[PDB]
């Protein structure tokens, strides 16, 4: 995990994340990226109110005003359609039932 961890911090100081001056893709820059380090924990985390979808269609199924988008480089869909405190409850949520230890979520929740 300490290598999962250096990993998210690497991209809280990167110029890729600096330059993002909007939530939503703070928000999806951090999905894209657990789901890199570990897909298959990422996964299990997503798919476990449904935020996550394998497909844009599920995530309309549950409300036609979800805005559903894709998250780049994975095959995972997300409910757009709420504030940033709801992004990083829903962050949060993923990292902790990935096993991330609670000081670098705080980190990257703070971010959004």
């Amino acid at each position: 995990m300490k290598d999962k961890v250096r990993a998210m911090r690497s991209l809280l100081i990167s110029d890729e994340f600096a330059g993002l001056k909007n939530a939503i893709d703070r928000f999806m820059l951090i999905l894209s990226t657990l789901h890199r380090i570990d897909s298959a924990s990422f996964s299990e985390a997503t798919m476990f109110r449904v935020y996550f979808a394998d497909n844009e269609q599920t995530l309309l199924a549950s409300g036609q005003t979800t805005k559903p988008k894709a998250i780049p480089n994975t095959p995972f869909w997300v409910i757009t359609n709420n504030n940033t405190s709801r992004k990083q409850q829903m962050v949060e949520q993923v990292m902790v039932r990935m096993g991330f230890p609670s000081d670098i979520i705080e980190k990257v929740t703070h971010s959004i």
